[PDB]
């Protein structure tokens, strides 16, 4: 059961008007039909960086070195380039302010040989975690393509992961972006710059009164000026299709 990636390179518009490229695909899990502006982009796999935040949190969780999203992770106190990392983080707070060495932290305890089994469960991506075990979805060998994440956030949704309801639930507590009586976001940012190329990412889905629509954008990101994009044209797409006003 599979119709096919139907192309909209009308979306293309919304990327020159900001003089930027990349690609947004989007998933109506109503009728089960996937929608993208670039089809070859939408499989072109790279370096997770944030966005690997929601299967590392469901693995700390679902193995216990996050016992629940209230747990305080206290800054070991070396003062980094963001303000917001110097401070103590809980999973709501680490996800939202995207604080790596709360995340690297955790990898460092889950294991090599327990990251790679839990990744093959998931399929996520290339299963590859070869690099610094804390660092690999930075500069190490992992890539996901756009629709492989929307692939990755279905079974999340679903509570179709193999790890614990608990741990898919609070992630997706985690996830959340904004929420409004018109509909919910659900999602993830991230930002790649070590290896070339820079992009930035934004992975996720919005939740409506009878439907979801799953998402996953990524961009050329030669600056961080421009990290703004990531949702501002993700939601230029969205208003187009309607499905947000
Ligand atoms: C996640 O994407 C994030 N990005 C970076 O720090 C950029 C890199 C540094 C080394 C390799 S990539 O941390 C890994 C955080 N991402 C965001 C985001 O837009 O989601 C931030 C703005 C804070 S740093
Ligand atoms: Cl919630």
């Amino acid at each position: 059961y599979f119709q096919g990636w139907q192309e909209n390179k009308s979306w293309n518009a919304h990327f020159t008007e900001h003089k930027s490229q990349g690609v947004v695909v989007l998933w109506n899990e109503n009728k089960q039909q996937g929608f993208t502006n670039n089809l070859k982009r939408a499989n072109q796999a790279f370096l997770p960086a944030s966005t690997f935040k929601i299967p590392n949190s469901l693995i700390a969780l679902d193995l216990g070195v996050v016992k629940d999203e209230h747990q305080v992770f206290k800054w070991d106190g070396q003062t980094r380039d963001i303000a917001t990392w110097n401070r103590d983080h809980n999973l709501i707070t680490a996800m939202k302010y995207s604080v790596v060495p709360v995340y690297q932290e955790f990898a460092r305890q889950i294991g090599e040989a327990r990251m790679s089994k839990m990744l093959h469960a998931f399929d996520y991506g290339n299963e590859d975690i070869s690099g610094n075990v804390d660092s690999f979805w930075l500069d190490g060998g992992i890539r996901i393509s756009a629709t492989e994440q929307i692939s990755f956030l279905r079974k999340l949704y679903h509570n179709k992961l193999h790890v614990s309801e608990r741990s898919q639930r609070i992630v997706k507590q985690a996830m959340l972006t904004e929420a409004n009586g018109d509909y919910i976001i659900r999602a993830k940012t991230g930002y790649s710059t070590r290896i070339e190329p820079k992009i930035g990412w934004w992975v996720g889905w919005v939740e409506l009164d009878d439907n979801v629509w799953f998402f996953a954008m990524n961009m050329d990101m030669p600056t961080s000026d421009g990290l703004g994009l990531r949702q501002a044209i993700t939601k230029e797409v969205l208003k187009q299709e309607k499905i947000i006003p």
